[PDB]
């Protein structure tokens, strides 16, 4: 008789079905712009965010989700009837949140808690959350859900292109960003999430048009051996996203092609004009 709660954070891109789940708890990630604190969905929209960021004197800054809030929810979970909790948070490679909460797994009597490192964010992370609920609805036990998540995590990644590397370098998430930035200004680098969940240069490509072709070739090879969802994700780049989506459809790549967007949390770090292809097994 497992009664399961699922946690994630607002860096995940969540479907309408998932957002309505009664056992889902989402931790907000605040964004500070020139000293003013915003939380998307409370006092900020994604459209407003890109206008504020373009106007701001300094780059926005994100903060980790609140460990105090997570504790507040976990402390009430037993009294709500829960026996298990699964936390699917943004990659340990892009935020210190994951490491800072590891103490919690044995801190709540009567609750079995697991925090797998997802090594991702955005739409693949939201698909992991949705998958957990679908597997639970299919009758999987806790250990089986953990195993299926591990399979997804092992075969999930994303390939990214940005208009301005300043957000990734000054925000600190591009591996070695400050040391390598000088050599990236004359080309269009393709970034990716490596096997440690860290954003790093995958390939240097001389033109944006050749980089776009490489994105398609990469996704074709990484998803060729099984059933994958591919997501075209953009931050204020809807024309480029539609072109990339159509290209994947013209060549029959992936078992599922969809669109998503970057809001305040990830747009702070990628900047406007960003595009990514994420992929994750269907299971
Ligand atoms: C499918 C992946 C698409 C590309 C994802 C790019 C992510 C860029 C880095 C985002 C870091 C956000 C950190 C928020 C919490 C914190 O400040 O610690």
């Amino acid at each position: 008789p497992m009664k399961l709660a699922v946690f994630t954070d607002s860096s995940a891109y969540l479907s309408a079905e998932t957002l309505q789940r009664e056992d889902l708890f989402v931790l907000d990630i605040p964004v500070n712009i020139d000293g003013e604190e915003y939380v998307e969905g409370i006092n900020l929209s994604a459209e407003e965010f890109y206008q504020k960021m373009a106007q701001a004197s300094e780059l926005p800054k994100t903060s980790q989700p609140s460990i105090a809030k997570l504790d507040e929810i976990l402390t009430s979970l037993k009294e709500q009837g829960y026996t298990h909790a699964l936390g699917l948070f943004l990659s340990s490679g892009i935020s210190g949140f994951y490491q800072s909460i590891q103490y919690m797994v044995d801190d709540y009597e009567g609750l079995t808690i697991a925090f797998p490192d997802t090594l991702i964010t955005s739409a693949p992370l939201g698909i992991m959350v949705e998958s957990v609920f679908n597997w639970r609805d299919q009758g999987d036990d806790f250990a089986s859900i953990q195993d299926k998540l591990a399979i997804q995590i092992s075969r999930t990644s994303a390939f990214i292109m940005v208009d301005d590397l300043d957000h990734l370098v000054k925000g600190g998430r591009l591996s070695n960003g400050a040391a390598i930035l000088g050599n990236l200004l004359s080309i269009k680098p393709i970034l990716y999430f490596n096997d440690q969940g860290v954003i790093e240069v995958y390939e240097k490509v001389r033109t944006e048009k050749k980089a776009t072709k490489r994105l398609i070739e990469i996704i074709k090879e990484t998803t060729a051996s099984g059933q994958y969802r591919v997501i075209v994700i953009h931050g204020n780049a809807p024309e480029k996203a539609e072109e990339l989506r159509q290209h994947l459809l013209d060549f029959g790549l992936g078992s599922d092609v969809s669109l998503a967007t970057f809001g305040s949390v990830i747009g702070t770090h990628l900047g406007a004009g960003s595009i990514a292809l994420g992929y994750i097994p269907v299971i």
